[PDB]
């Protein structure tokens, strides 16, 4: 019997609701709601990266989509990357809207681990790597204003499973990252275990991604365990890109479990 | 193998993403490729409403074309709409281009103004199915930017693609401006002595669209290019619906025209 569901995905950084295409075509086509999500300066979101550089404003096309959802209507909330920590405040502030929520590679703090050492160890990952680089917006004595994903970096450390065509999609629509403080970040995401913990809440693990390392990824599942973990072989740090019909089979079968 | 550097123009709402499985199959095959976002268009910091001249809409191809040093050759591809920015990329640049490719593209000349292909070619998505106008300049001036709905392109633009293009596009397209008449034919003028010298080929790529067909005739016939090249099954974005054959029939075209 066909239950009917509504998925909110949240892309991770650079990125914008594109790169959902692959999923947002499979659910349309079987009948689901889906609802593909640009954040502050991503996509085709109007705002450029230097014109929002508090993380309050990279966040709000979620928050205020959580705000406007209507009465008593569930949602499968899934987060990629860095999307995790919008979801995680959408988790804290309108817990009761979300049935499940899915993390896919996603920055999941929790109590224990909070955004800050989430993000602090995120960055690492992306800073300096290959080809990326950073702006000076605000001068030599400020912290670098934003963070520029490169190629090389995307053939290699991001969709080097994928489709060649992906990576070509990538590099023409790929878009700055303003490098927001720990400080904004810590004070935007809170989680609490009578709100944020009380959301069913999935992992995703992607067997070969290469841009957000095995260590770090189970150390946020040590320390802020989910109600499941899930895995899907053979997928680089894009999921949605190189392994989109079993991410499909995957959000559909957590869904049904989670309703 | 001689390696080649193809510039690519989309058309109205798109930008350089749509040619992603062109780009794709051009890099690997070791040659250069450049897709261009117009103004407005794709990732193009500037809102529609910012570029209400259409130079302001032509400047990533102009500016594109000006840091060219003369002796590196392009082949120009514009698509539909694009036809318009390729053909002033014609008139100014005429000596850095070997061939302009107007798939399924406007290609006004002498005979046939740009002002004329444009009123045609607005017919066809102006009021169609869900697509819809905004005012920003208020309730008694002409609608400001034309906002191209998902249902009038999955039936009239993307209807032979892979459905996972069309939740691209969905998740992709932006207004264009709705450019005055006045201001696009005093923009895209054209000379035989310049647009005229560069090699020309036109690619009629549309299929089930008998009356789109005949405007596409008109064009050719009232502004005869070099050659005219046709491609089978394919909807209104050839890029999505056959790109092996785009990219082969593009291949073919810029060993032809060297
Ligand atoms: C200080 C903010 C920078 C954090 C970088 C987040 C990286 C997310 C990983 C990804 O690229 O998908
Ligand atoms: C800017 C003139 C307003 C009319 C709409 C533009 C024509 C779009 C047609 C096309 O896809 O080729």
């Amino acid at each position: 019997p066909f239950v009917k569901k509504h998925f909110v995905l949240v892309h991770t950084a650079f990125h914008g609701a594109w790169c959902w295409y692959k999923i947002v075509a499979l659910m349309r086509s079987s009948g689901h709601n889906v609802t593909a999500l640009d954040l502050g300066a991503s996509g085709i979101n109007p705002k450029q990266a230097l014109q929002i550089p508090n993380f309050s404003d990279y966040l709000s096309p979620l928050m205020e989509f959580m705000a406007s959802l209507p009465a008593n209507e569930k949602i499968i909330l899934v987060g990629h990357a860095l999307g995790g920590l919008a979801i995680s405040k959408a988790m804290e502030t309108f817990p009761e809207k979300i049935s499940v929520a899915v993390f896919l590679s996603g920055l999941m703090p929790g109590p224990n681990i909070d955004a800050t050492t989430v993000c602090t160890k995120a960055g690492s990952a992306v800073l300096g790597q290959l080809d990326n680089c950073v702006t000076y917006e605000n001068g030599p004595t400020n912290p670098p204003t934003t963070l520029i994903a490169g190629p090389k970096f995307l053939a290699t450390n991001v969709y080097h499973l994928s489709p060649i065509e992906d990576l070509a999609l990538a590099t023409a629509l790929v878009r700055p990252l303003y490098l927001y403080l720990a400080e904004d970040i810590s004070k935007e995401v809170v989680l609490s275990s009578k709100r944020y913990g009380s959301v069913k809440r999935v992992f995703i693990v992607a067997t070969e991604n290469d841009a957000l390392k095995k260590e770090f990824l189970k150390l946020m599942i040590e320390k802020n365990p989910p109600d499941e973990v899930k895995e899907i072989e053979g997928s680089d740090h894009v999921t949605m890109m190189s392994k989109p019909q079993q991410l499909f089979t995957t959000l559909l079968s957590i869904a049904n479990k989670y309703k």
